[PDB]
C-alpha cells in the first residue's frame, strides 16, 4: 500500500541489496528506500542527471546514486518500447561492482542495486516490471 | 497454427527489417521468417550458439546468424528474470549496423532485427514481450 | 495485419471463431475468422458490448453477428480486468457456446469456444491477448 | 520475501478486506492470512473441498472458508489455460455478499476476499496473476 511495501516488493526474490521508489517530476526526492543504503542518500540533481534532456554526458562522466560513483552501460529511458537505464557502480576497495536499474513510471522512478553476481538483465527487467505496472496504476 | 504469424505482427510497427521464430529444441530451424532476410538462412549450428551452456565464447569471438557476422551486446537469455540476448551485426566497410535481440520462450527463439538506428532497449522489450506472451500461454 | 491475430487465435483448437473488432473510432469489425456469425458483427452490436449501459444486456441479453446470447460476467471496465464472459443460446435443438471478449487499447477482441470449452479457457485467451496489445 | 509479504502485495490496492496464502498438497494449511479476518480459520478440510476431484458437489452445498458459508460462481481450478475458482460469501445478518477467488499455483492457493461492491473479474486476475508469478517459480 505505501511505497515502502514497493521496496519491499523489489526486495523480496532476494536478487537486490538496495531499492528505492524515486519521484522525478514535481515530487523530486526519495519517497521510500531501503534502510541504511545508499539510495536513501539519492538527491534531486542526481535525479536531474537522470532524467535529463542530456543522454550522453553521463557516458562521458559518469553519474551518482546516493554519492556512489557509476557508469551507465545502457540508456534506454526515452527510447520507444522501453523506460530503463542500465548502470554499474564503480568498484572502489577491492568491492565488486554491482549492477543497477532504473525503470521509469510517469511520475516515479524503480531503483534497484543487484547483491554481488545479480546480472544486468535480471534488475532490468525487474525495474521494467514495476514501471509497467505503475504506468497503468 | 502458423508461426509466419508472428513475424508479420513483429514486422507491424515498422522498426525491424527483419524478424524471425526459431525453434532451439527439437525443432531446431527456422519456423518462419521475414523473405529475403538473412533469418531466412539461420543454420541448427548457429542456434547451437545461441543457447549454448558457452555463454563467453561468442562474446570472444562472437557469433552468426544467416551468416551474418555479429557481436553480443548482453546475455541474459538464461539469467534471472529474464530471456533476452541484445546483439549487433559488424560493419565491412563503414555500412550501417544494426541491433538484433533474441528472446526465449519455452521451445521458441523470437528473432527480431532493427533498421538503422533503432535502439538495443526497443529490440529487447519487444522480443521480450513476445516471449513473455508465448511463455504465459504455456 | 489483424487477420493474422485471428488466425493465431483458431490454432490451439479450442476455438470455432476468432475476431478483432474496433469499438472506438473504427467500429466495425477489423478482422474475422471466415465462415462464422462474428464476421457479421454490427456497429449496433459493438456498442451493445462497450455500452455505459452495464445492465442492460443482463435483462435483454445481446447480440453477435444476429446470433442471441447472454451475458455471463461483465469484467470489461472493472478494475485489474478487461474480459466479458458470454454464452450464446440455444435455439432448439443445438449445444451452445462460450464466447470471451477482451478490450484492448482500441480493439476487441471476441472468441467463440466449440463445445464443451469452459469459460474461464476462453477468458484468460481473450485476457492474454488484450494484455500483450496493452502492454506492447 | 516471507509469506506475510505475499499477503501484503494482494492488499496494497485495497480492493480486498482479507488475502491469504493456502497450501493444498504436503503443506495443507494456512501458510499466512491477513491479521483479525476469516481466512486465518480456512482448515484442511475446507482446502480439499477447495482442491478436490469433485468439481459438483461444491455447486450443489456451497463451501465454507474460515467457517464462512460461500457458494462457487465459476470453476476454472483445473481447466485449460486457467487456474481460477470464483466464489462469493452467503449474506448473512443483512451484511452484504463478498466475491471471492481462489488462484492456484503449484504448491499453494491464492485466496482473495473483495471489499464491498468489488467485482468479481478484478479479485479473479489478482488470484490469476500471483499464482502464474508463483508458477514460474515453483
Amino acid at each position: 500500500a505505501g511505497w515502502q511495501s514497493y521496496v519491499d516488493n523489489l526486495m523480496c526474490d532476494g536478487c537486490c541489496q538496495e531499492a528505492a521508489i524515486v519521484g522525478y517530476c514535481d515530487a523530486k526526492y526519495v519517497w521510500a528506500a531501503t534502510a541504511g543504503g545508499v539510495f536513501q542518500s539519492i538527491t534531486p540533481i542526481e535525479i536531474d542527471m537522470i532524467v535529463g534532456k542530456d543522454r550522453e554526458g553521463f557516458f562521458t562522466n559518469g553519474l551518482t546514486l546516493g554519492a556512489k560513483k557509476c557508469s551507465v552501460i545502457r540508456d534506454s529511458l526515452y527510447v520507444d518500447g522501453d523506460c530503463t537505464m542500465d548502470i554499474r557502480t564503480k568498484s572502489q576497495g577491492g568491492e565488486p561492482t554491482y549492477n543497477v536499474a532504473v525503470g521509469r513510471a510517469g511520475r516515479a522512478l524503480v531503483i534497484v542495486m543487484g547483491k554481488e553476481g545479480v546480472h544486468g538483465g535480471t534488475l532490468n527487467k525487474k525495474a521494467y516490471e514495476l514501471a509497467l505496472y505503475l504506468r497503468r496504476s
